């Protein structure tokens, strides 16, 4: 298996090489025929050629089965021409492997629902999947304006916009526990029927997983109320932006939590964390979110469903073992990843 | 000041009365000069006029300074056409009345954090009021349709559409804690930077208080992390439709919350909950949303702001001392509204 890593800026290399450890670890265990190459991508990436997605790296990724990304960003570059901003270097890699879906799962490990803003009895047991559609919609749609008077936006959906993301979520869904829950605004809005429809339709040559639908504004109070009794979730845009948004709070810190962006091209698996350049370099760094996109890499990009979840559980039991500083422990990066690897056995 | 009583169906009669019974006895309290009549609305219109917004309502509304209404609805009425349905003459009710804003308040009482699906830490203090623009935006947006292949809808906003739902939210706040936000999609949308500019430039005849401006995105997850953080928050249509149902299940029972609509016409209050046709003549119907719309009344269409607020602290202190069934208690309709008279002196 072939994988691409772009460590990036700040946090970005240690927790990278956090992500690989456990990687070789397994490769060494399941002789899983990894090969890994890494690529100067984001700030790195400017400060050493100019741009933030220099072409060697652009190769890299196209021959590539899967990317894994560590953290782009920084104060440094902030003040920069957008065109050459390692934020825009992050979207021009989107585009060129035409990743039009983006997985964003928020789940409450056991022990851990403390930290959950929900009461321990509802916060026990969560892990939902959303899946965001990330090309089409009214973030993109035409027409749109604004005058002195007015301002317009189009929420704007094609068929096989709406069947490519809705094919994720289920071929995602078989992976897990096979239902899906297709979210829209049909009781008001054209494009909701019209979602609807098209998902119901594509759920035909999905037998074996189980298809509901429900309104966004329920949606939004189900994910508070009973969010343990979803597990995927596919939704437009706007409505998956916001969606995964409140889902991620659920948890209780943004720095656990993984990504991924599925799409024609090589898929790329990223932490949500930002890069944290302040910290760079002291060790600290929780790699939980770098680990889990390596088990994200593992169960989408190569189908190997039983790994990932071993990872998970691996990280699951580290986390109350050797909780890291910001979950108020002590342990370090390393000392956390062996923690980890211990449980890799 | 002249109420125009709208009972409705199922317990809407018990409720409403309940509400009455607190009105009437401020009124010899404080001499408010309350004069009241009650029409027909509802299913018990259609079944004594065929229609459920029957003509000598019309004038009854059109003639008084606020409308208290019950519940309407009822699966007796359920298989009929839909012109005459109870639903229907509620949207003909606020058509008549030029409603373009709807205020739901979320507020978690002192000592029934229990009930909250968040932690009691986090859902000790909250009181939101949010405020959302009913006629406008994606909901009746042109042009809109859907074909076989595509669909579309158009957010669509123009200036006097903001301009008069932000006034009642900066009104609104004024007598409350001074403090509204504005939530949008600025960053991404036309109509989002169209609104938040328009906000800004009608914040400007309101230096008393402060205004603050929020992504859609953002505010999602504010509502479940900080909600006790907000007062007035004031938002699109689906935007609001959307963030009332989140902020709605943040107190743990959707039978505690009233609602208001306000315009250019007779503002109309009324509780949330549906007409639960099963248990209408039994008593045990929690008047605790009729009460509380009928502070909202005083509040919204007087201007009694301290007088609202005496009956918010009167209902608060009942539901601890006699808890309605709902809440695990046996105090009947009567039986609690006798307390919550009993703490209105």
């Amino acid at each position: 298996m072939k994988v691409a890593v772009l460590p990036g800026d700040g946090i970005g290399p240690e927790v990278t090489e956090a992500a690989l450890k456990v990687l070789r670890a397994l490769d060494e265990a399941e002789g899983l025929g990894l090969a890994y190459e890494v690529f100067p991508f984001g700030g790195a990436a400017i400060d050493a050629f100019g741009e933030p997605f220099p072409e060697p790296t652009r190769k890299g990724v196209e021959e590539a089965e899967a990317v894994l990304l560590g953290s782009v960003g920084g104060p440094k570059w902030d003040g920069l021409p957008r065109k050459i901003r390692p934020e825009t270097g992050l979207l021009s890699l989107r585009k060129s492997q035409d990743l039009f879906a983006n997985l964003r799962p928020a789940k409450v490990f056991p022990g851990l629902e403390r930290l959950s803003p929900l009461k321990e009895e509802i916060a026990r047991g969560v892990d939902v999947l959303i899946v965001r559609e990330l090309t089409g919609g009214i973030y993109f749609g035409e027409p749109r304006g604004m005058s002195e008077a007015e301002a317009w936006n189009t929420e704007r959906y094609s068929k096989p916009e709406v069947e490519r993301v809705a094919r994720v979520a289920f071929e995602g869904a078989r992976k897990r526990r096979k239902h899906v829950v297709s979210v829209d605004k049909a009781n008001v809005l054209e494009v909701g029927e019209f979602w609807r429809k098209t998902v119901e339709e594509v759920g035909r040559g999905y037998p074996d997983v189980a298809l509901e639908h429900q309104y966004v504004d329920a949606m939004a109070m189900h994910l508070v109320r009973s969010p343990a009794r979803f597990d995927v979730v596919v939704t437009g845009n706007i409505f998956g932006d916001i969606l995964s948004d409140l889902a991620s709070v659920l948890p209780g810190s943004l720095g656990l939590l993984p990504s991924a962006s599925l799409g024609r091209g090589t898929p790329v698996f990223e932490p949500v964390h930002g890069s944290a350049p302040d910290i760079a370099g002291k060790g600290i760094a929780n790699p939980t979110a770098a680990i889990l996109s390596a088990a994200m890499m593992l169960e989408h990009a190569f189908g190997l469903v039983e790994l990932a979840r071993k990872v998970e559980d691996a990280v699951a039991k580290a986390l109350l073992e050797t909780p890291p500083p910001d979950l108020g422990g002590s342990a370090g990066t390393e000392a956390f990843t062996a923690t980890v690897l211990r449980h890799l056995a």
